[PDB]
């Protein structure tokens, strides 16, 4: 679960943020929404950033469509899948 | 689930959106808000737009009150059927 999380957050946070330096920001934001996506919060005005409704109108730029294609895998295997197997072990 | 989310996606767009051109918009506005309703995001304030607490006060007009029964059959479909016959699967 771990790993699927840093599968989402490294790419995300590179595609939209890709002018930062180091930084300890960078080790928190690649953990901190792919989290609260585990419990189905999707950030739902954040996913397309070019959007008109946007939250996020300013990290609009090159690839950050790429996104939502990322997420929407995200989800389906870390809030389906793997919680899902997490439970079924639970269960038994 | 792919086909449950388009017979909703489709009648909600054309429902709620009458007067669209030809655009590739109109690709990801059919599965965009129907894939993010699979992990629980309803979208509370966009359901029935004609309504004060309304987001959306502007695409308000003939038949959008259709929208929330629509939605209210492809949740119960889609995330209580849909997911849970899936989630069986993955038990099995
Ligand atoms: C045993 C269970 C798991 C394994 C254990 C190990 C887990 C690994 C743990 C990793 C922790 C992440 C690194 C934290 C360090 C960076 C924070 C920091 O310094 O800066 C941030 C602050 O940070 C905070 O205020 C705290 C944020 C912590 C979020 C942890 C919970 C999220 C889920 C995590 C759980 C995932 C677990 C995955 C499981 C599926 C902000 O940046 P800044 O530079 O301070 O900015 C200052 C300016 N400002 C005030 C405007 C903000
Ligand atoms: C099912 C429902 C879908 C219909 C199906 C048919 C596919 C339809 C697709 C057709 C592809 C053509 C559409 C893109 C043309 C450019 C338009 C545009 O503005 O793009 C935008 C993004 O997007 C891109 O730049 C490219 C997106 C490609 C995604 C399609 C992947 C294949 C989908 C499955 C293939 C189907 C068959 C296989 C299925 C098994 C440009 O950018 P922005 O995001 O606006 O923001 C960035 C910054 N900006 C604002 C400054 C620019
Ligand atoms: C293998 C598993 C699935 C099967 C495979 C096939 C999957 C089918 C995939 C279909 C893809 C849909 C077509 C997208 C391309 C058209 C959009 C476009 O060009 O422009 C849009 C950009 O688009 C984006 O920024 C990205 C949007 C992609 C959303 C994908 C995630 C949702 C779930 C998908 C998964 C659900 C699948 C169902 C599963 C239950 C914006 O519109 P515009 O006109 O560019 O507007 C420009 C102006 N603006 C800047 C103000 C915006
Ligand atoms: C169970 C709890 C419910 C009570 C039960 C009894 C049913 C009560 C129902 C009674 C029907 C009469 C009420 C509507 C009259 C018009 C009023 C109106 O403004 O309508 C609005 C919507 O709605 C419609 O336009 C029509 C809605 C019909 C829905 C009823 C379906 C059957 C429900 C089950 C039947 C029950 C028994 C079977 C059960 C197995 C029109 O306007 P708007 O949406 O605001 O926006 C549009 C644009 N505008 C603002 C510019 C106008
Ligand atoms: C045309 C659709 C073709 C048909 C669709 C199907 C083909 C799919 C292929 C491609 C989709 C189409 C991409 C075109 C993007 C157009 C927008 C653009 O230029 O965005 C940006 C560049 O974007 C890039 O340079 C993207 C480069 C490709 C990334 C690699 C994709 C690999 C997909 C892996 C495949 C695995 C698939 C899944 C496996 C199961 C720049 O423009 P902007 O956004 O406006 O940014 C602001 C610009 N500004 C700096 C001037 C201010
Ligand atoms: C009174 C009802 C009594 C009982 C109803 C209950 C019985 C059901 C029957 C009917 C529901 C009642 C509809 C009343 C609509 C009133 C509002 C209206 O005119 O809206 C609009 C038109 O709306 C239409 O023209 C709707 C036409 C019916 C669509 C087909 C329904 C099929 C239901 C399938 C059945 C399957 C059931 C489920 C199967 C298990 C216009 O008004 P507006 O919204 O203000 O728009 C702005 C107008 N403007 C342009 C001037 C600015
Ligand atoms: C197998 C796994 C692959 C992924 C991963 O674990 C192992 O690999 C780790 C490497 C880490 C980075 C290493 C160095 C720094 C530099 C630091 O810069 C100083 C700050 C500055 C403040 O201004 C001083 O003044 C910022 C943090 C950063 C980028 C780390 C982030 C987390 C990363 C990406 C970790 C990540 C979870
Ligand atoms: C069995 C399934 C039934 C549903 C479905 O799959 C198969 O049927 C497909 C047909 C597709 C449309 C075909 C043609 C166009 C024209 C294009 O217009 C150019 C843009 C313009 C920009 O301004 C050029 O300049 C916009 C897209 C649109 C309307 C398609 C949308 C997706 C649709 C509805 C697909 C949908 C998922
Ligand atoms: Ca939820």
């Amino acid at each position: 679960m771990a790993l699927v999380l840093l599968s989402f957050g490294v790419p995300r946070k590179a595609i939209l943020y890709p002018h930062e330096e180091p930084s300890w920001s960078l080790a928190k934001d690649i953990v901190f929404h792919p989290y609260w996506m585990i419990f189905g919060e999707v950030y739902a005005y954040e996913i397309d950033v070019c959007a008109n409704d946007s939250t996020l109108p300013t990290i609009c730029g090159p690839g950050t469509w790429l996104t939502p294609f990322l997420q929407a895998v995200y989800l389906f295997v870390q809030y389906i899948i793997m919680v899902n197997l997490l439970i079924a072990f639970f269960n038994q």
